């Protein structure tokens, strides 16, 4: 199947997943530095004012989009009781690194600067799964550099480094949905050149992690990315940042997207909702 | 440090901990088969009807009590928005196995049969930490034998087996608060003879785990009890029971009790509150 065929398939797969009702939905266009960036704003059913979570979908920098992630963003919105803004960042191979990062950061900056539009008085958080967790992490690092003050970062089974050495990569590299072959192929589509491996915007583990927002980092027992996600948590802690690092056992990469039928995914979404209600609202 | 002393010092530590307001508190005395059992009933600030969590404190079957666990049970109450009933089961070495178990089960059975006192229409769950997780697991097994239909079991870093073999026992058995030496000494206070090692009421991993209530099992990366806790989750799964097994990384045994200063502990209590709100209330 072509990359376009698989992109379409994931939208199709979404439509079989029950979409929770939220308060209100609107599509916006965010004026980016290189492009105009589509986003979907989900309001919860409760009264404002709100906290706002800017969410970056996963899909290896190549796949995924606002539509295929719509059911998960609805569930997150209701769990967190916060405005969620799901960002359609530019995809590879058509748009190589650092386009996804440029779009993701541009979107965050704009949301931070315009949070009043959403009655977003309780502050901004970032969040994302896999490649989106990478983007959330990198956006938080870029924010610190620009003195944008984030409340929280939710990193769901993130990819934080180029990896040829973690035990989990070899133990879990076959037979658990996300494989070594996939990972290598995504990396090929996204990267411009070998030199990009030195760039913290590709591997955020490389950055100085001092003064970042506190974090929830979810990993999955059977995920090749598990060890590096837990390493990002350790490096945050070593840098004085509060992080709750939680490994969901018995589940594979992607399990949160499968919340309708993997109950551990529903419970992860429950935990996400808890930490954000905590940080935004004091509960 | 005699038993009495060490009990009373833990009682002091806990006294300086700030206590969350709950809706109201009633001390009751449950007529056990062998003893009168004190229990503290915590109501949340919401109005009912409620689910009820019957909670068994940790402390190795030797330490802890209602007062020293009062701050945790308040936090849990407000998080689950459920009635929490903290049981003062008989302690060792004064009262050897199976005293704690008989009291824990007698308490559960009475709460179950009297759920209307608590406006507990949404049903009954069990929970506990460490030794208390052992008791909650054992109480669930005994319930099934007697057709008592529990909603959920929350096992917080439970001890589920006699153990000389797990990797985490050796990796984590010194220098992380709960030590080899302590685990030994607790066992020596609690058990009558070596024969009790055969008893599922001491090691619930031995039991047939079919048809038990669904479970949240929290383990801690640096706990000697970690592997056996994750084993209990796996055996539940193998036995057709739904379980969300979550390893909290970077923390030691007991971290949930130190929630006021270990934020991962507070987040664990949030997750506990989510799963119980889900199962009781559909939340």
């Amino acid at each position: 199947a072509s990359v376009e065929e698989i992109r379409s398939l994931f939208k199709q797969f979404s439509s079989l997943t029950p979409r929770e009702e939220v308060g209100k939905i609107e599509d916006i266009t965010i004026p980016g530095s290189e492009t105009n960036i589509k986003a979907r704003v989900y309001y919860p059913k409760t009264q404002g004012p709100y906290g706002v979570l800017v969410y970056y979908h996963g899909g290896g920098f190549v796949l995924g989009d606002i539509e295929s992630y719509d059911p998960l963003c609805r569930a997150i919105t209701n769990s967190c009781q916060c405005v969620t803004i799901s960002v359609d960042y530019r995809l590879a191979p058509e748009n190589k690194f650092p386009a996804a990062v440029v779009d993701s950061f541009d979107a965050l900056k704009w949301v931070y600067n315009n949070s009043e539009k959403f009655n977003g008085k309780y502050g901004i958080a970032v969040g994302g799964d896999s490649a989106g967790g990478n983007l959330a992490a990198v956006t938080a690092i870029l924010s610190k550099k620009e003195n944008i003050k984030l409340k929280y970062q939710v990193l769901i089974y993130p990819a934080v480094s180029f990896d040829l050495i973690t035990k989990s990569l070899y133990d879990n590299g076959e037979g658990f949905f996300l494989t070594r072959e996939h990972i290598d192929w995504f990396g090929q589509q996204y990267l411009r050149s070998f030199a990009d491996l030195l760039d913290f915007r590709f591997s955020p583990i490389l950055a100085d992690l001092n003064d970042l927002p506190p974090a929830l980092i979810i990993t999955a027992e059977h995920d090749p990315l598990r060890d590096q996600g837990e390493a990002y948590a350790n490096k945050l802690l070593q840098s004085g940042v509060q992080v709750t690092s939680v490994r969901f056992n018995n589940v594979i990469h992607g399990f949160v997207s499968f919340f309708p039928f993997i109950e551990q995914g529903r419970d992860a979404i429950g935990l996400i909702g808890y930490v954000l209600r905590k940080v935004f609202y004091g509960k």
